């Protein structure tokens, strides 16, 4: 099977053939797209080899060492291993090509032509919340690097019995808590108000302010979650302000520079790393449209037309639309004034592009899951709009798992 | 089988079961997702095919399984058999040509459905009769800037060879040439499609806004060209409420978005030439026609004559032109009172639509690809919400261009 795709603004016909070692589930079929639909709608052994074998021939192929002595040893040596102990080790080699590979195969993700520079720290000594808060400190100073932003990820011991996971409970490792109050009003990020609730009940001192960083709630090994605080220090922050607007400063805004996913799940030769914080830098975008401006977020849209003095009578005067643009300029001129790495939406997607295209030459192919590829603002004067896309599931991969205040068993 | 859709800026959670009646294909399979692809990559099936909407329509008016249901159906099979099609009675075509938009998955226009005017062209018989049918409908819809929705249908298709087209992909669009420059003067989505006129004998004015011809297949005879009276094409000069110097640009457009390349099928019968329009959202011109790059293109004009930083894209030039031209088109269609709707109305407008389609339909199949619009996508309310794309008929269908089955 060659599949074709085309892109709309350059008649450029790309073909993919890397889709034939795709797996699992879409959630589409011939009768019904999800192609927008976020979400899906203890491994046993004879399920495990075949992944493992699977995953450790791609390795195996990647260093040009298919078929050898080493190749076969090390099937064999994994073999007895899943024989005896249900489960087997990565070494630290197969370890960072996976967690390289979960990135490259992530569909949707823009940023991917950085795939193969990602410093992955493997914390799978560590043995409790202590240890999990020490490795997650050591990332966010490692990857912050004084702003000029370094990809990286922490790989956490793999799951066991389904009973005693590694999780980190916040969704990233930076966020800012959100308070609901009793007039229905929300005080900082209304996206953080429910793992608020949860740090506070934990015992979390709640500043109650807008930006207010929260703590990390870690899980060791089945274990209750515990509560950290991340060293103040070691959180870059940048104040945001607009180049010609004076008045933008007052709006009182902030965000942090390190974009950090602490929520997901690594699968790799079958293997299943329930916490694997990966960080890398922000798209301007997502602080600017989605951050900002989006209705259940700090929508600041109606507060910053209101000091441009635009014409909010009706909405074909584009207020929003206008808007929407001073504050992305104000993220970008922010960061890159700080000298903290960032990267705006034309950029990204350019680079995207190419990425893609070489992706197909060298590798066959490039999953890519368009509804979230294309920039929230601006979409098709950014050359990924034009671009016929094609999603499909390789391994290894990221995925999403329940939120653990959802699963957890409480020991007490 | 029985599906979700959440809307994740409201936590409206909605169900849909309408799916269960989806039919041919999406494209898509469990292992790959064809979401983002464009295009698709007899006597024995028409019985079932005109069955499955006869019963479509009579359970619409209430009287399924009424003898005059069967009645019905007896006729149609009878036809069938003895005639190798049938004919539609004018009820069943105008219920069918309304859910055929209804059904449309990429179109964000459809809280409209049910206000749609159908002309009933199938007693047309030659191309200067398809000519005539084309302006009426044209005159009717633009209603001197009023826009009102239209469908005309000619008459189905029989055994293949004598296919009603339009040869033109709209109605109403501007020439593309390609110049001894190298360069494209025009609409450079055009050229191929000038060029057959311009073969075909047209006397090219050669400017950057000429309205083509209509180029008109009857009963697949050799197609033939049709002008159509200026004076019934509507079109709107593009100026800005602040900058002066926009109009020194000489952009204008046309008020009447009328798609004319497209196949209707309604219960199994196939109306290949069905020219259907309605009114513009504003940044299919101000975002589409202006700003792609293999368009009119023109966001760096703009933007210089803005004096904006053009020197790094992290400036968001791109952006702020973008936004201003948009502003021009719908400022300059609302002062010569033409209608058109901007992204945040029309877009709000189909979430209203897409909740009652829920309620009293069980669903919507909508194609967020085609739905959210192509600037500020997030702040409109079609981004936050999920949607589930599947076929229904009645349906409109892309065909191939007639130029490359044509036999002359
Ligand atoms: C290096 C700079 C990076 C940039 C500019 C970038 C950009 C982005 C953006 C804009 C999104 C969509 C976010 C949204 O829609 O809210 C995203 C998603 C994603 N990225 Fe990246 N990315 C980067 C690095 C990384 C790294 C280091 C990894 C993992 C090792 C990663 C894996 C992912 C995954 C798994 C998603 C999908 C998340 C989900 O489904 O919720 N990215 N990326
Ligand atoms: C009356 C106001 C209407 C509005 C504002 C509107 C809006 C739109 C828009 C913005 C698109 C996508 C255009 C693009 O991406 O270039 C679209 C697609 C479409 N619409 Fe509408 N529409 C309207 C009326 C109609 C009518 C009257 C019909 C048919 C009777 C129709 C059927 C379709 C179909 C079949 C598509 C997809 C065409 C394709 O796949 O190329 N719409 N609509
Ligand atoms: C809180 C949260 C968790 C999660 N899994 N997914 C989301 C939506 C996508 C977030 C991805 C953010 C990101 C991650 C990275 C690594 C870089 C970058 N520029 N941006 C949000
Ligand atoms: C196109 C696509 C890519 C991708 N990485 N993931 C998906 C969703 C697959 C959902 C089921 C797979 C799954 C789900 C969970 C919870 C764990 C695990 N190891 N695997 C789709
Ligand atoms: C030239 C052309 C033909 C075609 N089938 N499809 C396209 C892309 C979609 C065009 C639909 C434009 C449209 C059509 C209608 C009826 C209303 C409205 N606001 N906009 C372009
Ligand atoms: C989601 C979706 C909706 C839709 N209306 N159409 C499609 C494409 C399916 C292929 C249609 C097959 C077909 C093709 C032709 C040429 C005529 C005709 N009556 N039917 C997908
Ligand atoms: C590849 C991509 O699907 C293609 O360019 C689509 C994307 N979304 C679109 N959406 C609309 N409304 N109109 C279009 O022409 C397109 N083009
Ligand atoms: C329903 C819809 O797919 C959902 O809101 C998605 C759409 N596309 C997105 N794209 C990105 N990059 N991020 C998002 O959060 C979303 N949200
Ligand atoms: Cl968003
Ligand atoms: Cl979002
Ligand atoms: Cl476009
Ligand atoms: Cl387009
Ligand atoms: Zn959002
Ligand atoms: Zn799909
Ligand atoms: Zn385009």
């Amino acid at each position: 099977r060659f599949l074709k795709v085309k892109n709309w603004e350059t008649d450029v016909v790309l073909t993919d053939t890397l889709h034939l070692k795709s797996t699992l589930e879409t959630g589409c079929t011939e009768h019904i797209c999800m192609g927008s639909i976020m979400l899906p709608s203890v491994r046993t052994k004879d399920q495990l080899f075949p992944l493992a074998k699977e995953f450790l021939d791609q390795y195996y192929s990647s260093i040009k060492r298919f078929g050898s002595k080493a190749h076969m040893d090390r099937l064999e040596e994994v073999n007895k291993e899943i024989e005896s102990t249900s489960t087997y080790q990565l070494k630290d080699t197969e370890l960072i090509y996976g967690a390289k590979h979960a990135w490259r195969n992530a569909s949707r993700c823009v940023g991917r032509i950085q795939w193969s520079k990602l410093q992955v720290f493997d914390a799978r000594d560590c043995t409790t919340a202590h240890g999990m808060f020490n490795y997650i400190c050591n990332h966010v100073k490692y990857a912050t690097n004084k702003g000029n932003l370094r990809s990286a990820i922490t790989i956490f011991p793999q799951r066991t019995d389904g009973k005693h996971d590694f999780r980190v409970w916040n969704s990233q490792l930076i966020r800012y808590a959100g308070y609901k109050q009793p007039d229905g009003s929300t005080l900082g990020d209304p996206a953080n108000v429910q793992f608020t609730e949860i740090c506070i009940q934990q015992g979390w001192k709640a500043p109650r302010g807008r930006f207010d960083v929260l703590p990390l709630l870690l899980q060791a090994n089945g274990n209750d979650p515990e509560l950290f605080q991340i060293p103040p220090e070691l959180v870059l922050e940048v104040p945001i302000r607009h180049p010609k607007f004076d008045w933008f400063k007052d709006l009182g805004l902030k965000w942090y520079g390190l974009p950090a996913v602490s929520n997901m799940l690594l699968e790799i030769g079958g293997l299943e790393f329930s916490a694997c914080p990966f960080s890398g830098w922000y798209m301007g975008t997502e602080i600017g449209v989605r951050d900002y401006c989006d209705n259940s977020r700090y929508n600041i849209l109606e507060e910053v037309a209101k000091k441009m003095d635009l014409d909010m009578r009706k909405t074909s005067s584009l207020w929003k639309d206008q808007a929407l643009v001073e504050i992305n300029i104000a993220v970008l001129y922010s960061f890159q004034s700080d000298k903290v790495t960032i990267v705006d939406h034309h950029s990204a997607t350019e680079s995207f592009i190419k990425h893609m295209e070489n992706e197909y030459r060298c590798r066959g192919g490039c999953p890519a899951d368009w509804v979230w590829i294309v920039p929230p603002m601006s979409g098709s004067i950014t050359p990924v709009f034009h671009q016929e896309m094609l999603n499909y599931r390789l391994t290894p991969s990221f995925e999403y798992q329940p939120d653990p205040w959802n699963t957890h068993v409480w020991k007490g």
